[PDB]
DNA sequence: AGCCTTTGACCAGCG
DNA sequence: TCGCTGGTCAAAGGC
């Protein structure tokens, strides 16, 4: 999606089967981080964003 | 070296 | 107070 991430977790959540996995912005400073849950077919079933980034783009 | 993912244990916050 | 649940740490390993 253009971002550099490193993930930083993965838990398995409540009634939703696809674990979730947290990730945070690697910019300096930037305090973005994001959590992501897939299917079974490798398809984005959700995605939370939380912050935005002070920064450009690489 | 330096950066990433995995993993298991610890934190908090709310009911 | 307790303990489940989601969020985070950070070590151990891979690259
Ligand atoms: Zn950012």
């Amino acid at each position: 999606d253009g971002y550099n991430w490193r993930k930083y977790g993965q838990k398995q959540v409540k009634g939703s089967e696809n674990p979730r996995s947290y990730y945070k912005c690697t910019f300096p400073n930037c305090p973005t981080k994001k959590k992501v849950e897939r299917s079974l077919e490798g398809q984005i079933t959700e995605i939370v964003y939380k912050g935005s980034h002070n920064h450009p783009k690489p």
